[PDB]
DNA sequence: CCGGTATGACAGCCGCG
DNA sequence: GCGGCTGTCATACCG
């Protein structure tokens, strides 16, 4: 097997590596690595090393890393450039592994653990770690076992041993519903005192030292609590043993608001699943607690207990231990579904970085490019501490707030990556500049042609058409690998079809699955002697065909993620290949591309419909245009179509045959006008919107920029049997909007587009009467709690104090003295409720932590004073007028027509 | 260490017989 | 004060 790294660290003049060797064993080694940095040299001096600009460089080899970094410092103090990879870990990875890394996850120790800490005085702060750790459940991926460490005696109670018999029983049989899947995998270890527990867990830690450390909030709680607990009882030297290299660092992470501290454990890659979820899930959640995310992903019911957390070990220790195990297991079930760990491994090895760096698009691309350039014997440029200034961005069209019956959308393919390739945008390819005219003049093509020899962007940038740019080449590569892994996935899909027919007529003798590649599809030379084989062997040849089929998509997804993350990296000042003018070029071209095609789509549709000057494109956002298909329908009449599906077919056929080539011809003209290297503005039909045929619905409406709703029938050649609502930017798609309200507004939107005015009025009328019977959680708004102390003046709302903050300061007055009550942590989101005049609180709102039921100390009175009428107006009625006034509909039986004009 | 533009809510300011 | 208008802040969205 091929050798691969696990963790990599720099300590002083030696790098510390953990790795799997040629025999599958986990090994560690200190290396006094000899790095190589690069300086500018005269022409006459010959080497094979050149920078990205094609300028000669001399490889300067250092004895140790101290000397290397001391030299960079000296180059700064005078005004010269120090070329090469300054991050010596990365340069080491590339040297030890100068080939395509193929990893085996089975050999990688992935640990996820969760601790329990009984704390009667509120949340147990990890910095102090003053309370005994009374439970640790530690799962090891290699062992496939759960290791349970259970404290039996503490200041907070003497408890009996946890029973694995009871833990298996049904909820109505004695509690604890630990699944059969993991019951055989639990290893239970009770302890007489805390010192024995921590010491045994630290010995356990030495034996099964995690390479990847995961869990929920593990970096902000579990790690720093365990480390500080051991440090305070035993000492720093004992606590530092959590690092296999015996080195730890206390790191202070600071946001734009607030500050906290984490512990770095050199020799361990920490992938907190909360951070892993937040980055890769691509959906904002009202709460980021484990129980809420588990509910979302796994559909698993509420993990319920009796009383508060701080009294659960004392009252039901059996349930206390079981809920610590399930908590670990939930993170395991989520990973089984989303694969965010395998993905972060697959991306990390591909780029040849340390796995924690995949949280940073910067570090990843910095290494992928570094790897390719290293083969070319090319030298990477120096990082320059560029200042921060926001460059211009995407174009968004202002839409007329109206109803729109029929809409066809058209989206461009990977717009920004495509722009980079089309114009050849890269640091070294910057050819020159030209005097620019207003963007409009380029959109309308009246301004003189920018250049006869160079590839151009509307911001005044010129790029060589003959050079192959470092950035564009590298993104073409990833684009090609994505394209190549279709030739592996679909190739297995061709082979997966003739298995059910192969097993339909088999002949058994000897199980002989001959070695033939699944990535490259089978030919008639192999297909002839593969169907007459054994019946039992066909199952294994299908099992490995499915293995390759998923593996093809797994790598394919990682390429798209890499594609989509490039632009953001190029726009980041801390990026090695960052250039202000280049990022401006990517974006301004996009501004042109969208408006250019808008101008072309209108001109084309005017010619075919006979009219002149009418606006067919209603809305355009970044890479997508929206076209009103009203006149196209009216051209053949609505009553001529039999069913809904018959007019969806018509617009689909029209887009395909008539509109696509018009779009295609328009962009080719733009490529020539700009003198670009390659035409890559491919725009294909996205969505087809409209009401049911013979119905009083409106089909779609806009209220403003980034706020619209459509009734979709087809999305890229896929016909929905039942129509889907594509709501974008409206309240129903916002995390702030209450749950019951969220669904009721969506239903109002559904009744608008599909059923008409009369139906909307009927639903709204009744949702008034039974509004008060709905759950109080489903009618509370959600907001992030930031800068609470900034507006806090002795527990009182200060100058310019927000509404959600005003609720937290009413909450603090309500929990006055009670250290048992749940706390509002800054950064964490909170539920918001309004309460009427005459309330026994002070202000007019109250806010409690999100994802939880409000405490019994105030639920007695809050569920009594909360103003529904104000809540009905603020969260439901006001947003509804937003929709209805824009759609030209009325939600209420009789409204005056005059109450729409601004008047005197 | 991946620009654009919406709504809610507050506070300054101007003219308000 | 009572609305209107506008700058600001905070939050959360669209690509």
């Amino acid at each position: 097997m091929k050798e691969f790294y696990l963790t990599v660290e720099q300590i002083g003049d030696s790098i510390f590596e953990r790795y799997i060797d040629s025999n599958g064993r986990e090994r560690t080694r200190e290396v006094e690595y000899k790095p190589s940095l690069f300086a500018h040299c005269p022409e006459s001096q010959a080497t094979k090393y050149f920078d990205i600009y094609g300028k000669p460089c001399t490889r300067k080899l250092f004895a140790n890393m101290r000397d290397a970094s001391q030299w960079i410092k000296r180059m700064e103090d005078i005004g010269l450039e120090a070329l090469g990879m300054d991050d010596f870990k990365l340069a080491y990875l590339s040297d030890t592994y100068n080939y395509e890394i193929k990893y085996d996850h089975t050999k990688i120790r992935v640990a996820n653990f969760d601790i329990e800490v009984t704390s009667p005085d509120g949340f147990p702060e990890p910095s102090q770690a003053k309370h005994p750790i009374d439970a640790i459940t530690h799962y090891d991926s290699i062992d496939d076992r759960f290791y349970v460490f259970d404290l039996l005696n503490s200041p907070y109670g003497n408890v009996e041993e946890w029973s694995i018999e009871i833990a298996a029983k049904l909820q109505e049989q004695g509690g604890d519903e630990v699944p059969s899947e993991i019951i055989d995998k639990i290893i239970y270890m009770p302890f007489d005192n805390e010192k024995e527990l921590l010491m045994e867990y630290l010995n356990f830690w030495q034996q099964k030292t995690p390479v990847i450390l995961t869990g929920w909030n593990v970096e902000s709680f579990a790690i720093p609590y365990v480390y500080n607990r051991i440090k305070n009882i035993f000492g720093e030297s004992t606590a530092k043993r959590l690092s296999p290299h015996r080195k730890t660092r206390v790191k202070v992470i600071e946001n734009m608001y607030g500050s906290r501290e984490i512990i770095t454990l050199f020799g361990i890659s920490v992938l907190d699943y909360i951070d892993l979820y937040k980055k890769f899930s691509f959906t904002n959640q009202p709460s980021y607690s484990l129980d809420y995310i588990s509910e979302f992903e796994l559909n698993v019911g509420k993990l319920k207990y009796d009383g508060p957390i701080s009294k659960l070990r004392e009252s039901n220790h059996q349930r206390y231990i079981s809920y610590n195990i399930i908590a670990v297991y939930r993170v395991l079930q989520i990973d089984a579904k989303r694969q965010f760990i395998n993905l972060s491994l697959d991306m990390g090895y591909y780029a040849k970085i340390q796995i924690q760096s995949v949280f940073s698009p910067i570090k990843t691309w910095d290494a992928i490019i570094f790897n390719s350039l290293k083969e070319q014997n090319k030298v990477i440029p120096q990082g320059r501490s560029h200042p921060v200034q926001p460059y211009p961005g995407a174009f968004v069209k202002e839409p007329i707030p109206n109803r729109y019956k029929y809409v066809m959308s058209f989206d461009l393919t990977s717009l920004y990556p495509s722009i980079i390739r089309q114009v050849n945008i890269s640091p070294e390819t910057i050819a020159g500049t030209f005097k620019v005219a207003p963007l409009h003049d380029y959109i309308n093509a009246v301004a003189e042609r920018p250049s006869d020899v160079y590839s151009c962007s509307p911001n005044g940038m010129m790029y060589y058409k003959d050079r192959d740019g470092v950035v564009p080449t590298e993104i073409t590569k990833v684009f090609n690998q994505r394209k190549e892994h279709k030739g592996y996935m679909l190739a297995a899909q061709r082979n997966g079809e003739i298995i059910k027919e192969a097993l339909h007529n088999p002949n058994l003798s000897v199980d002989e699955p001959l070695d033939v590649d699944y990535r490259f599809d089978f030919s008639d030379e192999i297909k002839e002697k593969i169907k007459k084989l054994s019946a039992k062997s066909l199952n294994e040849m299908l099992f490995r065909a499915q293995r390759t089929e998923v593996a093809g998509m797994t790598a394919q997804i990682n390429r798209k993620l890499l594609i989509n993350s490039l632009y953001g990296a190029l726009g980041n000042v801390w990026f090695r290949y960052y250039d202000l003018r280049n990022a401006t070029a990517i974006t301004t071209f996009g501004q042109m591309a969208l408006q250019w095609i808008e101008r072309k789509v209108n001109e084309y549709l005017n010619e075919v419909c006979g009219t002149e000057g009418e606006a067919f494109v209603l809305y355009g956002d970044t890479d997508s245009i929206y076209v009103s298909a009203d006149k196209i329908i009216d051209k053949v009449g609505e009553s001529k179509f039999r069913d809904t599906n018959h007019w969806v077919d018509f617009l689909d056929k029209f887009a395909r045959e008539r509109m696509e080539p018009a779009i295609d011809r328009g962009f080719r003209e733009m490529c020539e006008y700009m003198n670009n290297k390659q035409h890559l503005m491919f725009m294909d039909r996205e969505a087809i919107a409209g009401p049911p045929l013979g119905s009083k619905g409106i089909g779609g409406f806009w209220t403003g920029k980034k706020r619209y709703a459509l009734n979709v029938w087809d999305m890229e050649g896929t016909r929905y049997a039942e129509p889907k609502l594509k709501i974008m930017g409206l309240e129903t798609q916002k995390s702030s909007t209450p749950k019951a309200v969220q669904k009721a507004l969506k239903e109002c939107i559904r009744r608008m587009l599909q059923e008409g005015e009369e139906s909307l009025q009927e639903y709204f009328k009744e949702f008034e009467k039974e509004f008060r019977q709905l759950n109080y959680i489903s009618i509370a708004s959600v907001s992030s709690a930031n800068n609470i102390a900034k507006y806090d003046v002795g527990g009182f709302p200060g100058p310019k104090c927000p509404f959600h903050i005003r609720g937290i300061l009413t909450y603090n007055r309500a929990i006055k003295g009670n250290i048992d009550a749940p706390q509002v942590v800054e950064g964490e989101k909170v539920y918001v409720l309004p309460l009427r005049e005459g309330n026994p609180f002070g202000d007019k709102c109250i806010a409690w932590p999100s994802g939880t039921e409000i405490t019994d100390l105030i639920k007695d009175d809050v569920l009594h004073w909360m103003d529904y009428t104000v809540l009905l107006e603020k969260t439901f009625i006001k947003p509804l007028e937003g929709f209805t006034s824009a759609a030209k509909l009325d939600y209420e039986k009789k409204a005056s027509l005059f109450d729409m004009f601004d008047f005197h």
